[PDB]
């Protein structure tokens, strides 16, 4: 046993992928409750949760498979692990990333990063999967293993969201609160600092195995080796441009060009001579029409809230998640009651159970809650989906399927009632061979379940 | 002695560039006066001026300047000419590839084909003129197309265009017809309508026969068609200006800029979206009762409102005038801005050898601007450009944006140049720390064409 | 269990040389038929039936059974990885839709009708993989194999010649096939897959068979051939095919434009100016021009055309195809006894919190030889020299680019010597290099890429 | 007069175009007989001829012409005008316009004015270009060098094509070299510039007076200097860039291996399955008598592939790019006169007049002049490339053809190889007459074509 098998076996119970999310979110900062933290700590403070558990994370991720994944899978240097030593000093040989020249570099003083955790490890996989359809964002992982008494990396601030989770040994972290205004929830990376470029940690602690450390985007962090032992952490970000202001460079340029067709006064010409008075040269100026036309500007770029496609841009956004996102990782219940458990296959010279087919009696719903997205895009609907999203990072284009007008409101139905069970028969398409049809097509593609299997 | 040829001989007797597109402009629409013009009727109402004078535009442009260029020009069908006929409400275009011979050219009219030329201003040196000093005063390109029409035709099919259009009446008559916007998206219409049936249309606002002297002029989004009756033919000049020259197109480049500057400069730009905003933001969700959904509205339009705070106006309106040089025609020089420039220095080759190569600036020399409308000071990431106008082509965009470093030394002199037209200025007293980055100024000024001098070097 | 093919893969295991066990397989695709008189008589000029009375001859290599597998376990797509298709009255029909092709959807397809074919098994299959990546080693050329599952009572494919050398293994159940002679001269040895045929615009069949598990029929590209499912039952076989390209023409395409670069540059004959006129007499309207000019224009060009053997860069050409080989080849299969003396088989490993037996290298003592005998290959570009290798290259073709190091000057003459005397050990002291770190940099270099194996374990 | 103007009115009466050429090329070396400079100089030895008379070019191009050129076109730094000293050589050129004030006083400074297109803004310099080019076979380019007094002369070097130079005013000691290697000999690219310790003797060493002759092959070294303490000016032809037998080889031989491979099979048999064994730098040196054969196999298919060249072809190519490079064409009075350009149409008093005679089967016709169309088959059909259309500027122009139908192109031949007999339009082999007078027509409306009487 472990607690980490233990909340997996309990998502494995858990009917809804939406709740299963919860739960496992709660799980990763157990025993602080996520309305208190996502209140009053995300994007604010840095956490420390203090486990008093070495054994919290207990099948994760392991130096173990680390070494099982340089020797069976094809781990190249760059590409996926990184050996560096501390300035920053790269190692990476070209190539190949084997045991033996792993290891050597480790033994010479060098820290490995693993890049990709998620691609060779079904765990980290599953952690990953579950964790970003909480968050509304793509969350990535790094795995990080420090040789006993090595140089630590210079301080720096990242432009994504932290969870250190320990998961060997011991590592002393210093945090740091943004150290200015323009630093708070810092757009990109910093470069490295110095020691005296910093004041006092706001955070300090020796991080021991199954605990957990969180910090906002602009907070500097730091780490070094303690007790003369070697560390293991994996790290979970997300948020990686997931800003207001993000949201706002979409709007803006569809808001001036819907303001333009719309309203006549943003179609009026410009002064023919603004340029006597606009411009650097006149910065100074204490000519009124300067003032005018500044004004000018302040209004209708205020206007501009009226012309905002914000839904349209919701739903770029959300294609975009989608392609971002791992795909899902079914319950064996969910595997059951799919195409992916459908009895299908080859036995002795021949397939048996071909033509199992859905009715109007057949009752569905969507496979999981995080698959799918329906998109409007010139003139057309889309469904875009996860469930052929490779592990890696945008290995695959984005996929979707057309969805008919005739069967718009059907699918609208699907995604809006999940984890309801609905009749094929009662959902609302102006035909019966309509209702079978997306019935059938969502199956086939595995965005589907069926309330009881098939034949 | 023509008004054309007056006003002209007029303008060349004008020291102030500015002072001279204001004055053409006003022959331009003459008895009208400018103010009253621009005020209520620019961007607003159709206008028909009868000159009660078929002499008015004499010198500006005629057929047999489009005869003799046919024949001694590099005049290609396509790039240069357009051959059309619209014949019973269809719109044809019958240009034969390559070149645009007489014989070719001519044919076509007698088969009852409109020509159009499409850059008089390259082939002409009075169209070049008119339209170089125009543009000093729209702030803005201003493009010039020619129609010639043979008796008893029309060669386009009714439609509204993206440009304000002054219409000249050169030769034979026209009965025009012009329209109001027929609905509020078509006022100040952003791009060309496509061509209209006799069906879609109202009835005009204008309709009239135009005899040479006459001007017409239309905002974009104004439906027009013209015909040609009695049996006589016509030729009128189009001048075009103000294509994308929008309050929308300024707010289209200070948008992004602001947004970017607003992340740059205050936290709430850089704060997390929610977690769950799809389960209430997407098109699936406009019905939504879902109150997460009226607070997220909200916030997006106070930021966008708050954007104003961040908007970079001068620098959006430094790159409109940067492209407004690059739009421009070359100037056309008066005989005393040529005299007094390196343009009409006497500097030659003569009997076997350079004679005159004597002259260079000093201190003492007095010194302003060629012209008003010629240059333009940018900054550009930390650097100083000067971006000019004096070579470019009389081909639209032929030549690419041209410029000269202006080094930190020389910045506030050359503010003062710019600034002080036409007021003459001693380089000595020219406002910079060395009598070397004074003179150095100067003559990198004179030797571009950029500067005049009181009296010939 | 055992069968010819567990049998034989096996015995490679325990051969020492890669050369000899290419040999030895290819032996084995083909027995009882001497290689030999197969590549002397029938290879490039005749179709070639081996009925080999033994139904499990090729238990093991592949099965349906392991396509469901892979269908069901692997990221399987449509269009890229699997095509659905039925040979319908004359007429070809595509069913793929677009996505993963699942158990369930491949099935029903093959249940109302469609053949199914693989388009690259070895990325899938380890035992096909093993099979291409020896074979590969003997034919010079790359080896690729599609697997074709037909249901009964149908025909996947219209009859239609390939580009391609083509050995087909048949896997299960039977198949009616009609293989026929090149119709016409430009047909032979066909340079393109050529269009679909009707059965009106074919002669006589050269072979007709019925293939029975464990069979094999080879025919050149150029042959045209047609395949019949019948009696009700299905088939599966495994197509391998080799030399696309792989011409004296192509060749010549590679060596021509050098050639007349280096002529050009040594010769003085190939940069005087062509006749001021020449356009007078030659050209399209002049084909049939009495102009004597004509005549000594088109004998000066026959003269220079032949003269330009003499500055052939061959050899670069070689090294150039020899290079877009190693690309193409699988990566390579290591016996136990490879592995076992090379980088990949020393005992480094986590254990209890470090690494355990870490640090043990090379010696001038330390005996040593290429990994394998087709892995490498030196290749001068540019003035320098440049040893491109295989052990990194994916089982998908292409998805890696060509993989290299730098070989120095100092190095040169020990490569060439291990590249030459595979598969003898040499000694590190031996290696003939001007320093005693050239010769152990060298050697350590290959053996940390898993270019080189060690007679002990190091 | 002089004997230029001389020339230029004998041309104007010199009714076929090849007969024109052959009479300029003729006067530009006379007293040199062409025959003999053809068959023992060219690209074989340097020339001077001494003219005896100053006034021979007077009418070609002046400095004087330089002057009203830098005033009255849009001459251009880099693009249209250079200005050097010499080392090495030093580029004085400011970027932009060459207006009189700036090329005269860096010309008083010392530099050397180079103009590179002179037949771009010269009639005359275009017209002796235009003429020169039909009886090379070959563009014909041209620069313009004014030297000042006691201007230092640019370092010793070589060039890629033939060169005549062109004594205009003043003089220059011109030192010329036969190749000094047997690679330089008609040397394929330009030379690096030399030192003199690298040079010998001159094998040609003369000052050059106004109305001298110079030429060269590329491959000898030339270098000029100052005399006398008076100006240079002198015009350089050149042509024959790239016109050479091996570049018709570079591309016969791509398409000659790709036909012999289509038609025999010998080239499409496959290479030995282990040529790899025993070819290659690392098998340079093996007794493997595999090598000595494989070897004598690939000189055997290599002397094969002269029988498989598709030498028309490549002729027409390299006569379609010769189309493409070449000057537009100089008409004399009567060869206006007979054409479309002749043709009096225009407008007078609101109308135009003389509008529209028409070619009839009795209208007799012959090609516009002689190499100013080339008849190309490419990819199953037939086009016209032609020349009247292209710009006095070097490729400003892309290609101009016409597509000439199967059922008109015996008519084509013959117009193409009749030149310049007069024939019936009705006499044209054609099955109707509508082909005649469609092919006649479109001839003669493109200005390809005139008429025996003006129409
Ligand atoms: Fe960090
Ligand atoms: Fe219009
Ligand atoms: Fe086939
Ligand atoms: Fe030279």
């Amino acid at each position: 046993s472990s607690p980490l098998r233990r909340v997996l076996a309990e998502l494995n119970r858990i009917p809804s992928s939406r709740r299963r999310a919860a739960r496992l979110f709660e799980w990763l900062i157990a025993p602080m409750p996520p309305d208190h933290f996502y209140r009053r700590l995300w994007e604010r403070e840095a956490v420390l949760v203090r486990r008093q558990d070495h054994t919290y994370y207990q099948g994760l991720f392991s130096t173990a498979d680390l070494d099982s994944m340089l020797r069976n899978e094809e781990v190249q240097f760059g590409q996926h692990l990184d050996a560096a030593r501390y300035r920053r000093e790269t190692l990476n040989p070209p190539g190949r990333a084997l045991p033996a020249a792993a290891w050597s570099l480790y033994q010479a003083g060098c820290s490995l990063r693993l890049l990709c955790p998620q691609a060779f490890s079904t765990t980290v996989w599953q952690f990953l999967a579950v964790l970003q359809e909480q968050f509304g964002s793509m969350a990535g992982s790094n795995v990080y293993l420090t040789p006993p008494n090595s140089q630590g990396f210079a301080p720096h601030y990242d432009d994504i969201e932290a969870f250190v989770l320990q998961l060997e040994g011991r590592k002393l972290w210093r945090v740091y609160r943004p150290r200015a205004p323009t630093e708070e929830l810092a757009l990109t990376s910093s470069p490295n600092f110095s020691q005296d470029d910093l004041g006092e940690p706001v955070l300090q602690t020796v991080l021991e195995p199954g605990d957990l450390l969180y910090f906002p985007r602009g907070f500097i962090h730091q780490a070094e080796c303690q007790d003369g032992v070697h560390s293991l952490h994996l790290t979970l970000s997300t948020y990686q441009r997931n800003t207001w202001g993000d949201f706002l460079e979409a709007i803006l340029p569809l808001a001036v060009q819907a303001a333009m067709e719309e309203n006549v006064e943003f179609r009026r010409g410009l002064p023919r001579d603004f340029m006597d008075y606009m411009g650097a040269q006149h910065s100074d100026s204490k000519d009124p029409r300067r003032t005018a036309f500044m004004e000018k500007v302040r209004v209708l770029v205020a206007r501009l809230g009226h012309f905002a496609p914000v839904d349209a841009v919701a739903d770029q956004r959300a294609k975009d998640f989608i392609h971002d996102s791992l795909p899902p990782v079914l319950t064996d219940r969910e595997r059951a009651l799919s195409v992916y458990g459908l009895p299908i296959r080859w036995e002795a010279g021949e397939p048996v159970n071909v033509g199992a087919q859905l009715t109007t009696e057949t009752e569905v719903h969507m496979l999981q809650d995080g698959i799918a997205r329906l998109v409007g895009e010139g003139g057309h609907l889309f469904l875009y989906y996860t469930v052929e999203n490779s592990r890696v990072y945008h290995l695959e284009e984005p996929k979707c399927l057309e969805i008919y007008p005739q069967q718009a409101d059907a699918m609208e139905l699907l995604l809006g009632s999940y984890p309801e069970f609905v009749r094929v028969g009662d959902l609302p398409c102006d035909s019966v061979e309509d209702q079978l049809s997306l019935a059938t097509t969502l199956y086939d593609k595995g965005l589907l379940l069926t309330k009881m299997p098939l034949a």
